[PDB]
């Protein structure tokens, strides 16, 4: 059994950042610090934390600013460093509470871009990285017109909507799509300029900064992901400095591999990989 404790801290700008700590009833083997993606929140990761907890891992998971239970204007950000700074605070909380534990940083989609950006800035502050469909090549997905709009408007009017996404592509399971669309904590609007700018900041610098990532790296990606094409993860694993880097491709899976019907197999793979490398 893994128990959830809800806490908060003051993020950049004195925003209230809510986070969960999931603690198993066994001696802790390592600590996972988890970053969710755009428009969602950490309580879409209960089952992930519970599965990791069965492996003896403690999971810290925040709601990013403008998401879920945390404060701030919804999906408002001006710079990727807002997200990575708050992520860094959570890593520091985990480090102080479990100083004898290795640290795993885990991110999905936009959260994978956040974790990647954190990981190249602080490569000695964690031991292992796991990324689910990381949004690290957004420049391939944003048209030239809204790339200009996002880069010129993203700090002046970060809340300005510039594009809509097909949430029905998050999963092959209609129950997952339905639960997403009815979740009051999920953002159901358009993607705003500030998010676009932050996504472009990660993607434009990924090839030049990826060599600084030398920790063991596991990337998970569904081959039928229509939100973040798998080619971006294939490029990522070619650019990182890590010698111990793997991309596990899941044939037929959609974007949210941790929520797909095969999620217990995906999570078995993650736990097996972590077990070998801790
Ligand atoms: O984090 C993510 C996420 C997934 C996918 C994209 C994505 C793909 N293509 C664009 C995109 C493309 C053009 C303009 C644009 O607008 C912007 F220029 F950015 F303003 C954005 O965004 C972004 C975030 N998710 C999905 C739900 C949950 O699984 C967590």
């Amino acid at each position: 059994t893994t128990t959830r404790t809800e806490r908060n801290f003051a993020g950049i700008g004195d925003v209230r950042i809510v986070y969960d700590v999931w603690t198993p009833d066994t001696a802790p083997q390592a600590v996972v610090v988890l970053a969710h993606g755009l428009g969602e929140h950490a309580r879409r990761y209960d089952h992930v934390a519970q599965r990791l907890g069965a492996a003896g891992l403690v999971t810290y998971a925040l709601d990013h600013r403008g998401h879920g239970r945390s404060g701030g204007a919804r999906v408002l950000v001006r710079d990727i460093s807002e997200y990575t700074a708050d992520f860094d605070t959570l890593v520091g909380i985990a480090t102080r509470e479990y100083p004898g534990c290795k640290r795993i940083v885990l991110g999905h989609s936009m959260g994978g871009g956040i974790v990647f950006a954190y990981g190249v800035e602080r490569p000695d502050n964690y031991d292992l990285m796991v990324l689910s469909a990381p949004a690290v090549a957004a420049q391939d997905l944003v048209s030239p017109v809204v790339a200009v709009a996002a880069k010129l408007l993203g700090v002046v009017v970060p809340g300005l909507p510039v594009q809509e996404l097909d949430f029905t592509a998050i999963s092959r399971d209609p129950e997952v799509v339905q639960a997403y669309n009815t979740d009051p904590l999920v953002h159901h609007g358009r993607v705003p300029a500030g998010i676009g700018r932050a996504l472009l900041q990660v993607g434009e610098t990924m090839p030049r900064r990826a060599p600084a990532l030398t920790a063991p790296l596991l990337v998970l990606h569904g081959t039928d992901d229509r939100l973040i094409p798998i080619e971006g993860s294939r490029r990522l694993v070619e650019c990182v400095g890590s010698a111990d880097v793997q991309l596990k491709e899941y044939p037929g899976l959609y974007h949210e591999v941790f929520n797909e019907p095969e999620r217990n197999q995906v999570l078995d793979d993650v736990v097996a990989w972590l077990t070998e490398r801790l």
